[PDB]
């Protein structure tokens, strides 16, 4: 009720595990994954799961579908991650706190962190975020022991081509 | 003509860039930084001081950005950021870490490498901004110089810690 709602998402089963760990205390959770990995000690209420290699727009598509019912989405910063945060903050209209390794409620804001430089600064921000990608290798994932309902991702539709060589 | 304000912290990146862009139509530039302008093909240079914030840089930006059609940004850390800021403030769709750009109409048509190369992702979208990946143009010298002016920077509300 009075609890934040968090969709966390990764194209990566054991990112999606360290989302999750950063994540965990903050509110309710459920996830997407695209791709494959066991869900076993996951914490989620709910995991959505699409087809691996997926195309993003088609996923981000089915994300959109879902977003409404979330406070935050935290998407594990990966190509197809900033891709997938891109396409959300511009349906959605919510601004994107990228990169972080922190993230922290005072009150009804979320307060983050992220490097720059390759660790010689850190950024803090406290802005009206609602889309976070998290940097890679940050925050070590935790098993937090219980295991979600699995259910498939509704897919959109793709329009990109994509050339493999 | 279609106007283009391309930008970088970075000004062998904005070389680049303003090699990417430049039959496309009219183009000014930002920097952030050190530089020698020579050759960069711009009709205008606005400066900003190495070491501003992003996010002033970025209000600096948005000043000017209706003067322009397409925003095109070398995409490195701050590059990213500013993409960003701006996506959020103008409304526009994002078309990322970009090696080709064409038009349709005034849809943009652009491919990007995913994985290092081994994959082309192409795309025609209403992108309005635009980032380029690193390393993927030849940076050209492209026959002017702009005239320079500064960035009118705008606030900054971001909190910056160095190790």
């Amino acid at each position: 009720s009075n609890a934040m709602k968090f969709l966390t998402v990764s194209d990566d089963m054991n990112f999606l595990r360290q989302v999750n760990t950063l994540v965990a205390g903050k509110g309710d959770m459920d996830s997407v994954i695209i791709g494959e990995g066991d869900a076993k000690g996951l914490g989620s209420k709910v995991l959505y799961r699409a087809k691996k290699g997926t195309p993003f727009d088609a996923v981000s598509e089915g994300i959109l579908k879902i977003a409404g019912n979330y406070d935050y989405i935290a998407i594990g910063s990966t190509e197809v991650g900033r891709e997938i945060a891109g396409y959300l903050s511009f349906k959605t209209g919510f601004y994107t706190a990228t990169e972080i390794f922190s993230l922290e409620f005072n009150g009804q804001k979320a307060h983050t962190k992220r490097f720059f430089y390759g660790g010689k600064t850190v950024i803090e921000e406290e802005s009206d975020a609602r889309i976070l990608t998290v940097a890679p290798g940050v925050i070590e994932a935790k098993d937090l022991g219980t295991t979600p309902e699995i259910r498939d991702l509704e897919i959109g539709q793709s329009r990109i081509k994509i050339t493999k060589f």
